[PDB]
Parts: structure tokens; sequence; C-alpha cells
């Protein structure tokens, strides 16, 4: 085997509907199975296999242990995957490493996982190779050291990873690792608007350049975008221009007056989002998504723009189609891409998280759409789920 | 490894009770199990193994989504797998995508898997290549897109399957999609008595034609059978000529007067038919089950051709043996072939389904006979669950 | 890969405590496992693996199915297995075929599964080659075809298999079959003391001769031994002349009077029971076992004699150690080898029965020892469970 | 393949929490998993896998076999194995011999896996490589025969194994075993301090020296050091000078009065002990572990010192780290190497026993820690598990 590289995306105009992947739908009181309880979701593919990774509290439904799965930072969170259509399930699940913020890559020869876990006020970030956990790298603003939440990106061997570290309500600057079979080998300090992102959902444009789309929790509705070249591994960062603000919460479409750089109403709080990018001969696409409703974590749309710069482009992005409903939940998104004989397909996933409070368990489903044919996006998703079985 | 193609048939003359799969044996109250409510079963094998297809309904017995099991097509439903010869639970059990109508092959080197799902004026066909989502075929008669309920079939890497779209009291006009690694290279519109098809159980009658035997649900109790022609790409479809009807419900066996173009009587409703080739060297076999009874669901027996055109032949079938009693469910019936070494073994599965009525689960065993050996079929097969528990 | 053939057996001049498969140990009403009914479990090894073979009565523990798993004969009973070291339930087994008699075996390059079903008056042996079904063998005395409910054994790709058929309290005349790549290629009648033999535990004492110490239900307390050359495809059999009769029931160890051709006392009833060869460079070792009970399924001792012929010596074997003691379940036992690097290592399995009449759960544990190292067998094994949990 | 060797170990200086295997957060009665109770974990790695080894009472939780869980050895006890990362629950799990006492390895090639069972007074120690038995070695001081509890330590083919035979309060002269192809072929008697040594926790300190730190529960605190030369095949054993007393109970650091080799109080009871080698070019770290209770089995404290001579000197060991504190359970500690594609990574693992009494069960959890990146030590381990759930 040999490295893996971005291609050109396999031929189609739209997204559908392909996997729906809801372990819930199986831990009745009545029933007799074991899902793990998890939240931020992710599939990070290789050439063979596609895995469904998540973060667990480390109990399963039905169980005894629902107190504090509300919570996000503890001592008995993993990193958990299992083979993608296969249901998370306490048997079914591989155990990967201790850690309450994630990530995973191919490398066309091995997976690498990321983890972060430790105190809030020096967090620590660790790298497993396989089977050998193999490196680290420290918390530097001394405030809850987080990573993607989705798949890392790795060409020619050298895997990018975006962390961030900072208050939730404040400075979050983020940075850039580059670890080769397992290793760190450079940090890369971004430019730009750097002033807080978090969370980027990264995916390659090109062989030169990973794109990433962003939280900001603290100043904007607008997703900073991260364009880092792969091959000077130098890393940019400016708001999305679109008035088809991805965020939530987010204000009115196009409501935010000025330039591109303007931030301005509702920016606290935030959310995870999708972004995949289509790469063709002469033309590149970026699709994304964001909730249906302005300030819930309610339905997922998809959106889409071909060609352009995402950071001067004040036109609206085009509604592509209705993902999950405005009656299901839609909570974090994220990109990945599953590798066809010899073309790359893009698919956008969806956590639909169960919530019904502190005081009963939380966890959540995962919808998969992915570009496949011709035409208009067709069926949503809904996880069947009932919280009180 | 290299493309798949048709062979001889193994040596035999009389098929046997083969295997039984019943997942409800293990869905007690009083159990610690979790088999998938699922329906239209079906097997599909490549060089080295066979797998146990179903469309699920996301539930499991025990469980508390039994309602709405009953129903066909919903946002949940699932093609799923197993390993032939794996109880499908959900711990073992893959999800490949949602679909509330199915279909896979192997051509020799990759699995595709086929799956319809979406609104009902506008349902979708979607295609995974592996791992990937490579493809779709849109709805064509804006009444629910359909596919064959069983095994497609490949040939030098080149996968028929048969769609249907139209009315179930009407017109249905089918369709054959050929589709290589996952994508579609050729629509073939079949010519001659195209009135209503679907459903068809195809299988190779030898390198130049996949024949199939289909479902009328308006017109006919006779089964339409399709003769394709793979090496031109033309599909030809009459009625079956025999006597002996195969659909469910029919009249009595001989009583429609007429050629062998007569529709006549009891031709509303129907049944997904058992069929499988027997190759052998200057001589085709052609192996056929229906129901025991003539309007219910009931009972499932072999019947037998050697050569001739099906197209023509009024003489009836040979009746070959009772696969399940009069007493027991028998529902949809298809057929596959088991690779071994050096040729193909012919098989046909029974769906046996448990109907309780929409007040409780709806799921179905998996019944498979196979040509083995010289002599009469022996023995019957019974699903040995009691719904109540 | 090759054909495999017998090779020297390992070092070691006694057995000891293996392993033990307790599936019901797993099996409360207060746990959450699910182990399958089973009996006439069985072992056999190919080169990588070994395999634990079993007839299920397609019920698990606990269930609601226990009503006729204290019967043999159902339409619902089959052959499965799991990799041995796994306990066998629901969803780690496999289902190989429907059989209420079952024999299974590797000849170097695959698996050959065995199994008999059908009616009593007319039952129909069926073979399985990895995944497909290849041949079937009819009833020849239409009074219970039935197979030898342990491995079978082969040599240059030809699998011996004991069959037999016959009144339980009269006449059972044995064959043997010569099974090639999942076919039937020579029948082979034996001569001698033809009278009654059934379930042969065989094993190779050589290249050249497959020997078996069988049961007889009707006659004799005297093990039928046979004696096959696997060069001329010639059978022979004769009682064992040694006055420690293997049997069960039977009477005082050398009070059967007369020559070693005399039945004579307590000859009804029977058991199915263990026997492996120990093949050194000039020196064979037949290792036996027999209940400790003379009347009863309890406890089981090994017994061994090195070289002679066991049509003629009277000699008493040698007790060579208690492997279940008198207070515990002893039923069927079986042989069987590991293979190591360049040697066979000789094993002995037994049937560990948990019986509570028929008006509850009827299955088996499965005790394993095996020859290993020197001095004398050290432990006896129990089932450590109890049958109203 | 070819036979492995110790290598240089990864870059870093400090361990880091890697993974918790709490298998009992899912042990509920409100739940639907069966966690198998064991003690005595450890794990063993070859050059694709890491496997979790154990010993269970061959019962699970929720069960009924609860008595007899706080014992140690019967004759139901077993060997149990699942891939590290993956929770040993009864069906994840695979059985590989009976012992109450065990230890395996990798050698590059196969597995050998060491289990001691039999009677008390003339127990047994059993060896499987891959699936074959091929040796045993007898009780020598024919009171309870007893092994290392963890990873032996193969060399160019040949497996290196601590054994030791005596009484709990007395003598118990432990012997090393070199086992090739999993047959025995040396007897390794040590000399020097070899009045009691028992369940050495050893490693490769290079390619000429295996070291190993034991539990003397008899007549001191510090733990017996074993320095094994396995080119002249010799072993020599020591106690360690270090004022850091390593066993539990113990007394204060630095408060055993007089030359190396004193006792002296509090020496009776004791512990298994973490200790593992961070080999490099020109220096060797030695990192240990120690309950962070003086005289209890709760918390678990990392320490380390390089270079010197362990046999003389009296120099504090440097505290490193707080792995389980003083409010959890920290009971067996053990060292492995997960191998890196071309460095060893020196890992600890900790047996986290849940003990509620004799009147419930009694298993644990496995907390390791890996020597990953730079730094200090972050992160302490709970089992998070409540036992009356
Ligand atoms: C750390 C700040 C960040 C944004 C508030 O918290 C995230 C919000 C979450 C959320 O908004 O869904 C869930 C995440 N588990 C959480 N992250 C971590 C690492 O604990
Ligand atoms: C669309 C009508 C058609 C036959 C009239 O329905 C089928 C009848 C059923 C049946 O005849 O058993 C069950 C099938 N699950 C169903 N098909 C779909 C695709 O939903
Ligand atoms: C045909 C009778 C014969 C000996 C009496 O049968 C065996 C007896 C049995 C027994 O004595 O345990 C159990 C076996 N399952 C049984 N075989 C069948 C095929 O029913
Ligand atoms: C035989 C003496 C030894 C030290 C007192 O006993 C051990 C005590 C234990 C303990 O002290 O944790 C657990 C061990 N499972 C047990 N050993 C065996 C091999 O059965
Ligand atoms: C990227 O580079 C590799 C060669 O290194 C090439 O095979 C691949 O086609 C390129 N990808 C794109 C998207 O151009
Ligand atoms: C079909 O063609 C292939 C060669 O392409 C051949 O190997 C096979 O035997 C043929 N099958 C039949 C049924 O004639
Ligand atoms: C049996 O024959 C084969 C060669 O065909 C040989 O390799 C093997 O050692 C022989 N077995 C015995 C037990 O002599
Ligand atoms: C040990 O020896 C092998 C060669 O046999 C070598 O490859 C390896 O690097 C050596 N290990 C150390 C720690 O020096
Ligand atoms: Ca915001
Ligand atoms: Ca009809
Ligand atoms: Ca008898
Ligand atoms: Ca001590
Ligand atoms: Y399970």
């Amino acid at each position: 085997p040999e490295w893996t590289y971005p291609r050109l995306s396999c031929p189609g105009s739209t997204f559908q509907k392909a996997l729906l992947i809801s372990p819930h739908r199986f831990g009745e009181t009545k029933g007799n199975s074991a899902p793990l309880i998890i939240r931020e979701p992710f599939i990070a593919c290789g050439p063979k296999e596609c895995k469904h990774f998540a973060l667990t509290h480390y109990a399963a439904q039905p169980g005894g242990y629902y107190n504090g799965t509300r919570g996000d930072r503890n001592k008995l969170r993993h990193l958990i995957s299992v083979k993608l259509g296969k249901i998370p399930t306490v048997e079914n699940s591989i155990f990967h490493m201790a850690a309450w913020s994630g990530s995973a890559c191919h490398d066309g020869k091995e997976w690498t996982y990321i983890g972060v876990d430790g105190p809030e006020n020096n967090a620590l970030l660790k790298i497993k190779y396989g089977e050998a956990y193999t490196d680290t790298y420290h918390s530097y603003a001394n405030n809850i050291l987080r990573t993607q939440e989705s798949a890392c990106n790795c060409i020619g061997g050298n895997c990018y990873l975006m962390i961030t570290d900072g208050s939730a309500s404040g400075i979050s600057e983020c940075r850039f690792l580059k670890i080769r079979e397992g290793r760190i080998i450079k940090e890369i300090f971004p430019t730009g608007r750097v002033k807080h992102t978090e969370e980027c959902t990264c995916g390659f444009a090109s062989n030169k350049t990973i794109e990433c789309a962003c939280r900001d929790n603290s100043y904007t509705a607008k997703r900073p975008f991260v364009k880092l070249n792969v091959e000077t591994d130098t890393a940019e960062i400016r708001l999305m221009c679109t008035e088809t603000y991805l965020d939530t919460p987010r204000p009115d479409d196009g409501s935010i007056t000025g330039p591109c750089e303007s931030n301005g109403d509702k920016g606290s709080g935030g959310i995870k989002g999708g972004f995949v990018h289509q790469r063709m001969a002469s033309k590149i696409g970026r699709w994304y998504s964001r909730t249906m409703s302005k300030t819930k974590r309610m339905g997922m749309g998809l959106y889409v723009k071909y060609d352009g710069d995402p950071w001067t482009d004040s036109d609206a992005l085009a509604l592509s189609g209705v993902m999950v409903s405005m009656e299901e939940p839609g909570w974090y998104s994220f990109g990945f891409e599953i590798k066809d004989k010899k073309c790359d397909v893009p698919c956008i996933g969806i956590e639909m998280v169960h919530d019904g409070g502190k005081e009963t368990w939380h966890s959540a489903a995962t919808a998969i759409y992915c570009l496949m044919g011709s035409g208009q996006l067709l069926w949503d998703t809904v996880t069947g789920v009932d919280m009180a079985l």
C-alpha cells in the first residue's frame, strides 16, 4: 500500500439520502440491545473501509449511568468506532482512547486517531497510530484544548489537524498540526481573522489546499473559513462573506450590514457545521449544511455554491434540499468522502441528538447524505426514536 | 480476481431441504436476543460467500416499534445483510442503505447493492458498489418506483436489474438497468407483453439469456415471463402459457381458456415467485415455486420443467415436492445460486412471514431448498415460531 | 494449500484438562446472554482452526421453546458451529444446515459438513462443502438413517464417514461413505460382526487405517471396533475383546464369559464413546473413555492401551484418570486432533448434558482433555451450572 | 513472518492516560450486556495486535454465580482474551484454557498462552501454542504452582517465563522456563536472594537481559528484582535497594534500616507491581507503579529512575504522577509494550478491582497508561462503576 491523495469527485450533481445509523431504535426497556450513549459522531474513510466514530460517555441505553451524559468533559469519555453500517453497541464498538474531543484519519497505510482529554485548564491532545500511542500536544491557552470533532485530512502521508484553545465566549485562536505516522512534525499558526475559530470541518479543495468551515462561539454567525496551503504549510482565515449565514444561532440572511468582515449580531453561541468538496476537472463545488431553524438545533438543510472565493462572495448560497425537517433534531454536522474505485464520493453526515434534558439519557443518531446521481434531493431523515421507551 | 459468468449447474435431479433461518425463534419476552424485524428476504452469492439480505423496519423483537411494521414504504426502512447462516440480529447485521425496495449482486470482483426509497410519486433507486454510493435512477411513471426484491445477475461485470414503476392495479411497465461497477450504462426497454410486470425473479438460462418470472398484480395469474438477451441488450416479455399458474391468487389450473396470451380471471393481486435455472450441457431445467393454497399465502410447492419454450407450452408443470405445508406461511419466494468449486448450485428461498395483523409485529423467517443429489424431495419446513411469545 | 494427512502425534504420555465450554453458565433469568440449546457436541479441526460443532433445537436459554428439547429428531434441528473457544450463542454460532444427526471435517483445503434429516422411515443425509450443498445419500434400511455424531476423517482429500440405518433394538448394519470435495465416490460395505454398529468415533490409526469405536444399542456392552483400510477401501468389524467394557449400561468388567465374540449381558441401551489415537514412530496408543457409573450417564474416565489387537486382547485397559467425577453428568464422548506446527495433538471431548427431565430445558456443556506433557491426569471437570437459574 | 526482538523505545519522556477498559459500566440489572467476571487482567502485544487477557470465574454480570468470585483457584476458572479495545463480554471473549494463574506472549510468529490449574498440592502449568496444547511443567514445591499473572517475553523465538511454587507465608523459590514454539527447552534456576519471589513483572532491559520486579509475600516490602541473561540463560535475584518501597503493605520510605539486603518490617502480604522498560540508545529508564496507600489497594502512582543498578541504589525513585487517586481501587499492576512501526511503546496497566466483599460479585476494570510525548502526567483514571447497580 501507498499514501492517499484527494482525487476528482465522482460524477453527480445532487446529494441524496444514503443511510441512517439510529442505534437508539434498539435501546428500549422491552428490548435486549445495548447501543452506546454517544455524541459528536463523525465518519472517516480509508481505501477499503469507512469507520463511524463518536465520543461515548461509557454508558449504554438502557442503563443506569444516564446522569452526566448531557455534560461534555469527564474522565470516562472515550473515542469509539464501528465499521460504518454497524450499530455502535457495547460489543460492536472498539474503544480507541480516553477522549472528550476527537478526530481520526486514514493516510493510505494506517489509521491516525486523535483524542483530547485532561483537566480543563491543562488538557492534552493525544495521538494513536493504529495500535500505538505515538505523540501528544499540550494546552497553549490553558482553556479547554479542543479538536475538530471530525475527520482529519491526509495527503502524501501528512495528516493536517485543527486544534483550538481558548474561552468559549472570548478569544479561541486555533492552530493546525501536521502529523506524519502519528507524530507531530509541524505547528502551523494561521493568519488573518484568528479571533475565534473552533470545530473546523476541513476537506481537500485540491492537492494544494485544505479548506475549513468553522465555528465562532463569541462574535459572529458567519462561519470562519480557513484556507490552508499544504505545499507551504501556511494557513489564512476570514469570515464567510455569504448572506446565507451557516451558524446557529444566526440573524436573517443578508441582514449583517457592512463589508465581508462585519461580525455583527447574534454571534454568541454556535454549532459545528457540515462542509464537503466536490472536485471537478475545472470546477469546485462547495456543499454546506445549516439548521432549518435560526436559533435552535432543529432540521438540517443542504446548500451549495460552485467556484468563486467564499471570503468575498456575498451571493446567497443555493438551497439544495431539506435533509432533516424542522420537526426533527439537527445538531452537529460534518463532511467526509467515501472512496470509489477511481473517484471520491463527497458526503455530509448529521448528528441528530436525542435531547430530553439532563434528567434522562442524551445521545445521537447519525444521518448520511451523499453525492449520488442527478436531479433534486428527494427525502428527509427521521430518527424514529421515542425517548420515553 | 476476475469477472464471474454463469456455469453449468452441479449434478443433481432433486431439490432438498437445506437450511432454515428463523430468527424469531429467539425474540421472546423471556429471551435475550434481538432479531431484526424484516420482510422481503433474499440471498445472493459471490465466489466465496453467500449473503442473506432483507428489508428491515429498523426495529427488533422484542421491541416497542411494532406499529408500522405491516406497512411497506417508510423513512426508516433499510437494506441489511448477514453472512448466510448467521441470525440477522441488530449486532450481526450490517446496514447498507435506506431502502423500501431492494436487490444485490456480486460480479466476481465486488458487491453491488440496490435500494429504492423516496416519496411515493417520485421515488429513487440508489446504487452502492461495495462502500461507495455510485449512481441513481429516477422515477419514470411517478407511481412507486420498485425493484426485484431479489438478486441481480452479473455477467462479465455487467449486472442486469429489473425495475418497475406504475400503479399496483393498472399499468406497471418495467425496465431493465445494465450496471457496471455501480454505474448505469444502458436502459433496456422490453417489448411484447409489457402491460404489467413487477418483482422479476431473474436467473441466467445461459451465457446469452437472462430469464425472469414476474408478478402481474392487475390482470392475470399467469406469471409474465421475461427473456433478456445480454449480448444485444434486448428484452421481450410474454405470459407463461403453462396451465400450472404460479401466481397467488389464481384460478384452477388449466381453467383460463383461450391461447397462451389469455389473461383472464382472478388476475388482480399477486405474489413474488421462486424461479431458478438448472443448466446442463444440452438441457435446461426450470424450477419454480407457488403457494399450496390458491388464494392465500399458505404453503409452498416446488415445480419443474425441462426444455421447451415457457411462452408456448401449456403442458402442466411437474409437481416436485411440498416445501412448506398448507399449515405454514408461504409468502414471497426467490431463486439464487451458490457457487461450488467448478459448478453452480441452484436454490429457492422462501419468505415465511409471521403475520398476526397490524396490532403486533410483522416479520419473516427464511427457508432454503437447494438442488442436491437424486430422488424425491423429502421434508417440509416450519418456522417453529409462536407469535404470542 | 494442499490435502491433509495424519501425522505422528505430539510428544506426551498423559491427558490433562484443557478447556471447558459451558455456555449455560450464562443462561440465567437474571442474565443477558443467549446460549443455544444443543446436544451431540463435537470438535473437528483444520490446519489453522478448531471448530466446536453441536446439534441445536433452534432455541436458547432463557427462552420459551424448552418443550421438545429432550427429543431428538424434529424439523427445527440444525448443525451449528463456533470457533472452538467461543461460547455458542445465537449470534456467535453459524447455522450450517438442517440436521438431527451430524458430522464434519477439514481436508486441508475446505470444510465438509454432514447432516441427516428427513422423516424417520426415509431420512436423508446431506453434504455441504464449504458454502455449497453438493450431494446426498438415501435411507437404506428405512429406519432412522444416522451418522457419527463426530468428526469424519480425511486423507489425501478423501473423507470417510460412518452412516448407519436400522432399528435401535435390532439390526443396524452400518456403512461407510467415501467423500471427495463434497461428493460421494464410494460406498464401503463392512464385513464381520455387522449385526449392529452406530455412532462410530473414528480416527486414523495410521496412513493406511481408520479405526472406530462404536455403539451397539441392542446386543452387547462391548464396543464394536471397526478397522477400515483406506488404501483398498475395505472395512471389517468385531467386538472389542477387552474386559474393560466401554459401553453404558454394562456389566462388571471381565464378567462376560466366553471368547472375544461373546455378547452377552446388559447389552441393550448404549452410549457414544470417546476414542482417539496417539501415533508414535513404532508404537500406537489407543485412548478411550467410559462413564464412571455402570448404568448411568454419570462421570467419565480415561483409559489407555499401547499396541496389540483390540479384536483379541482381553487384557484390562489401563485406567488413566477421572475426567468427570461420578457426581457430574457424562453423556456422549468423542475424539479429535488439534494440529500443531509439525505434529497432531490427540484429544477427547465430553458431552456433559444438563438433564432435568422433559419439563425444562435440555442442553450440554463440553469438557476437553488433550494429550499434554508427562505424569498423571490431574483435574476433573464440572459444568458449574445450576439448572434452576 | 520472523521472530521478534526488543527494540529501542519510542520517543517520549512522560506517561499519559491512554485507555480505560471498564466492562462493568455495562453490567447493570437495567442493562442488556454481559461483561465477564474476571481478575488478574494483563495485556500482551504482537506486531499487529494487542490482546487484553484476564482470568475469568466463568460468570457474568449480571448473573447468578457471584458466590466464589472472591476466591482464586477453582475448577471453572479460565484464561480469556479480547482484542485490546474490546469489552470482554461473554460473546467478545475467546476462552483459551482452564487456568487460575496465567501469562501469554507473541514471538513474532505465533501466540504462546500459559495457564496453571490443578489441585493445590500438585498444580500444573499448561502451555498452548496458537490452537495446540504443546507441553506442561509440574509442581516442584507442592504448594500452589503459580505463574506471572502478566506477559512473558520472547526473543528470537525463545519465550522466558517466571514460575513459582511455595508457601504464601514462607519459602517460594521461583524458576524460569525457556519456551520455544510452545515447548519447554530449559529450566533456569536463579541464584542470590531466592527466599521468596512471585508474580514477576518482567521486561527486556535489552537484547541481553530480562529484568523483573516481583512480589515477596512473606519477608519484605522491597520488591525482589530479577536480572536474567538471555544469552547464557542465567538468573540472579536481589531486593531492590531503593527507599521507595513498591510493595503493599509497606513501611515509610527509607525507614528500613541497614544495607540493601535488609528485609525488614511490614513484609508479609504483597501485591503484583507494574514495571516497564524505556530503552534509549545509551540510557535506560525504569518505570514502576505502587499503590497510593501504604497498606491498602487504593490508588496507583507512577515512578521512574534512569540508569544505575536497582540492586544497589538507595536513591528515592522519582514520583512521576498519580494514575489512580487514593479514592479509587488500585490492585495489581503490570507492564507491556505496544509495537509502533519502528519502535516499542512502554505502558503500564492497572487492575482496578471492584471489591464489595464476598457477598456480591468481584471483578476488575483495566486502566492503561503509556509513554507518549513530553511534559507531566496529566490525568487520573476512575472506573465509573457503582457496584449496587
Ligand atoms: C469548549 C467550548 C465548546 C463550545 C461551547 O464546547 C462544545 C459545545 C458543545 C455543543 O455546543 O454541542 C458540545 C461539545 N462537547 C462542546 N465541547 C467540548 C470539547 O466539551
Ligand atoms: C406498490 C404495490 C406493490 C404490489 C401491488 O406493493 C408490494 C406488496 C407487498 C406484497 O405484495 O407482499 C409487499 C411489498 N413490500 C409491496 N411493495 C412495496 C415496494 O412497497
Ligand atoms: C435411533 C436411536 C439412537 C440410539 C437409541 O439415537 C440416538 C440416541 C440418543 C441417545 O441415546 O442420546 C441421542 C441421539 N440424538 C439419538 N439419535 C437420533 C438420530 O435420534
Ligand atoms: C498462592 C499465594 C498468592 C499470594 C498470597 O495468592 C494470590 C492472591 C491474590 C491476591 O493476593 O490478589 C490473588 C491471586 N489470584 C492468588 N493466587 C493464585 C495463583 O491462586
Ligand atoms: C493529486 O496528486 C496525485 C499524484 O500525486 C494524483 O494521482 C491525483 O490525481 C491528484 N489529485 C487531483 C484532485 O488532481
Ligand atoms: C460462459 O462463458 C465462460 C467464458 O466466458 C465460460 O467459462 C463458461 O463455461 C460459460 N458458461 C456456460 C454455462 O456455458
Ligand atoms: C502419511 O503420509 C504423508 C505423505 O503422504 C507423510 O507426510 C506423513 O508423515 C505420513 N503420516 C504418518 C503418520 O506416517
Ligand atoms: C536487538 O537485535 C536485533 C537484531 O537481532 C536488532 O534489530 C535490534 O535493533 C536490537 N535491539 C536493541 C534494543 O538493540
Ligand atoms: Ca456564533
Ligand atoms: Ca395476479
Ligand atoms: Ca449396549
Ligand atoms: Ca511484602
Ligand atoms: Y451480542
